[PDB]
């Protein structure tokens, strides 16, 4: 609940997410920054049942950044949660790994942070 | 392609999964370690043309740690790359967020490593 | 140049450094998180010579979470960069690593991010 | 105890410290990858009280890349453990921070996991 819709982070970029009943996440996402140019597909999934202690709900999503339009041979994925109320926002952290030969492969991750919010910055 | 079956990691978890042709990850996982029994539903994706330079194949999945016998309240994202061969392996980084108060927000979040060979340890 | 002195993070700890001329970083941190009183050593290092296109300047360092009235068997890296101007930062990211059993290394260790201004939030 | 010497990782890389009683760190690196040349100054912490549980040791250190030959903009920090034994390791995940205007920030940091062992690969 709550995380259906569209989320800004703070580099400007734009999630789209449906959180289906039974746990999955389904949208698009649009990077601000980077080798990326409009909608990429994205799929993850959330903690349905969270807990009612005032903890946020755990979720994740993956990009791989192949669309129609460019192939940054590379995939983020976004771990973190969600946390309602009237400054609604979802904590990441993310690892972006990029294809690499196996004299690269020890170069081949960025880490990361965003935290996205209901109006963007 | 080489992506599709059934792989293990260094702890003996069981990572079953489907490539589609347009770059979606389906399947289930079956963690060795932690809060988790039995299988959990996965979705992530894959860069569905990868280089042809030597270079792995960039792919990311999800797991929320939420089934019909267990929750943790937590999800994992693995990050990484698939790199072919006879001795194939994925190659990740993951990272696990539990849900969390805002006081113990900061330690949310743990990062690791798993490697992934079609045959176990 | 810039970084010696006293820095606040966002969770209100104070990170206080000298920065010496070949690069080393030496100082005291105190965490207003976790398992963590008073005082704790921390030693690190930084480019001594940054790029001059804007760039901001790498540094690490590290405090182990033992002084003379706790132990938490733990040690935390921070990793970033030193960007200069009226509004200066130090922008991190964290490794946290706790001992443990071989049964319980895949969950050693915590990641996180830290923003440290020269005036407190 | 047991972490004074050198040590070796999965890429041939050199680690040379010296574990003072009180819990400094000192010693060298010398990286067989990546922008690197000779050795590099390294300090950093360990628990010099560590738990008697079977437990490991929790330390971590820090290189910043620049030396005589050498400026590569950037510092790696080291977060782990070190475990005793007949097959004594230190295992350790690691975050390396360049120089980065602000357009770039978001990609400044590279994430890995380095394994070290007293005899090399
Ligand atoms: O730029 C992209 C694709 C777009 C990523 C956008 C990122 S996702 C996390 C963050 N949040 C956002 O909203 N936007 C950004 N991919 C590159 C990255 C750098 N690359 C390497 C290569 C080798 N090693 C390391 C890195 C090459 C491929
Ligand atoms: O144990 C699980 C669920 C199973 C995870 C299994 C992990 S996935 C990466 C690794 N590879 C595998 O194959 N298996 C393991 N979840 C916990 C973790 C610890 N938790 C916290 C709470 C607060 N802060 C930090 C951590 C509570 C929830
Ligand atoms: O709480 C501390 C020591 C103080 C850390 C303070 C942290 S440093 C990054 C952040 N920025 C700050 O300014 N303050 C916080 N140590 C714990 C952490 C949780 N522990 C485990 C055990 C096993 N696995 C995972 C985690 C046990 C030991
Ligand atoms: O190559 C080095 C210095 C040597 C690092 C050696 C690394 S330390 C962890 C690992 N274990 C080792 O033993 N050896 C390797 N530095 C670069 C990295 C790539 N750079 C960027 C720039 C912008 N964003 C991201 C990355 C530019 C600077």
């Amino acid at each position: 609940a709550g995380i259906t819709g569209t989320w800004y982070n703070q580099l400007g970029s734009t999630f789209i997410v449906t959180a289906g009943a039974d746990g999955a996440l389904t949208g698009t996402y649009e990077s601000a920054a980077g080798k990326a140019e409009s909608r990429y597909v994205l799929t993850g999934r959330y903690d349905s049942a969270p807990a009612t202690d005032g903890s946020g709900t755990a979720l994740g999503w993956t990009v791989a950044w192949k669309n129609n339009y460019r192939n940054a041979h590379s995939a983020t994925t976004w771990s973190g949660q969600y946390v309602g109320g009237a400054e609604a926002r979802i904590n990441t952290q993310w690892l972006l790994t990029a294809g690499a030969t196996e004299a690269n492969g020890w170069a081949s991750t960025l880490v990361g942070h965003d935290t996205f919010t209901k109006v963007k910055p």
